[PDB]
C-alpha cells in the first residue's frame, strides 16, 4: 500500500509439471449490476436539471408525456418511447402534463 | 422483498431541487477484483508439457523467457522470449519446452 | 491468427526520454451497453418456459399480473414489482389474467 | 427514431413456442478491443525520469528488468526485476531509473 506493491506469489504445483502463481489483488465491493438502474418521477410542471455525465445512459419511459431537450433540439416523448443517451449529450426533460412522467433509467460507464 | 421471490425493495425517492424524485434501485453486492481480468505467472521447466487447455476465457500470454513449442489448435509453433500471443476463447493450447531452462510466461485471462 | 501472435510493438519516444509501447490488440463490434435490454409480453394463459441461464438478469414488470415460480417457489408478482435472478435461478411465470404481462428484461454476463 | 431525439427503433417482436413474445432493443454498435484493459510495454532508459502520472485508470506494472526509484504519491521506494506494483486510481507515480540499464515494465491499465 505504501509503495503498492503485491504479495509475493504462491506458486502451486499443477499435475503436468508446470508451475501456476495467480497474483492476489486487492478485493472491493460492487453491484452485481455493471450498471445503475434508477427510476425517475417529474411531476406536472417540473423541468429536470440539464444534466450531463459521462456515464452512458438509457431512459425507459412509463408514463405521461413531455419535451425533450436534447442537446438543443426539442421533441415530444411519451410513454412507450426508449431512449439512448450517448456519453455527454445533454438532456433535459419538461412535463408540460398533468400528469407525472415515470422513467425506468439505466446508467453505465462507458 | 426477499430471495425467495428475488423482489427487490420498494424504492426511496429522493427530491431534487428542481421538482423531480429519483429512487435508486437497491441491488445485492459482491466481494470483486479490482480487476476485470486474472492476472497469472506460469513457469514450464524443462521437458513439461502443459496440460492442453480449451476454455471460454481469452488469453494473453507475455512469454518471458525460455522458448518451446506451442501448440495451438493443432498447429505447431515455436514461441521464445518476447513474444506475445493472444487465445481467442475456446482456441486450444498447450506448450511443451524442450529446452533445459525454463519457460516463464505472464498470462492475463478474462471472460470475453 | 494461425499461431496468434501480436504484431511487434511500435515504441513511441515520449518526451521525458521513456519509450511506451501499446499492445495492438483483436477489435470486435460490441454494443455500446454491457447487458441486453428487452421486452417480454406474456398473454394470458401463457406460461413461460422455464428459464435458466448464466447471465444475471433483472424483470421490471410494467402491467399485469402472474405467478412467478422461482427455484420451485411460487409468488405473485404485479405490475410495480422489481425482479433479480441471480445466475442459474429457475425462473418462469404464468400471466393467469386476461391482460398481458409486459416485463422489461435486462440481462447480462456476470 | 434518430440520434436527434436518441430514440431507439419500434421493438420487432419475436414469438417464442410457450406464446410469449421477445423483443430485443437494437442499441447502437461500437468498435472496441478484445480486452477490457490496455496491455502496454513501458522502457525507461537509464538516468531518465517518467513523468508524473496522475490518472483515473487503475495500473499494474509487472517489472521485468532493471532497477529504479518508484515515487508513489510522494513516497520514494525502490523497484526492481519481479516487483509487480498495483496503483489504484488518481494515485501519483513517477519512475527515476538511477541505474544504467533500462528498467522494462509490462503495465496494464483499465477503468475502475
Ligand atoms: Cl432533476
Ligand atoms: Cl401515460
Ligand atoms: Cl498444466
Ligand atoms: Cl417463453
Ligand atoms: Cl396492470
Ligand atoms: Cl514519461
Ligand atoms: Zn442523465
Ligand atoms: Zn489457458
Ligand atoms: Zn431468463
Ligand atoms: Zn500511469
Amino acid at each position: 500500500s505504501v509503495n503498492g506493491r503485491l504479495p509475493e506469489l504462491d506458486f502451486e504445483n499443477r499435475p503436468s509439471g508446470a508451475k501456476l502463481g495467480i497474483f492476489d489483488l486487492p478485493k472491493l465491493e460492487v453491484s452485481v449490476a455493471p450498471f445503475t438502474l434508477a427510476h425517475i418521477r417529474v411531476p406536472g410542471g417540473v423541468t429536470t436539471a440539464e444534466d450531463h455525465h459521462e456515464v452512458r445512459e438509457i431512459w425507459l419511459v412509463q408514463s405521461g408525456s413531455g419535451i425533450l431537450t436534447l442537446d438543443g433540439v426539442r421533441s415530444r416523448v411519451r410513454a412507450g418511447d426508449t431512449l439512448y443517451y450517448e456519453s455527454y449529450r445533454r438532456h433535459q426533460l419538461h412535463n408540460d402534463g398533468d400528469s407525472p412522467v415515470e422513467i425506468v433509467s439505466i446508467w453505465w460507464r462507458p
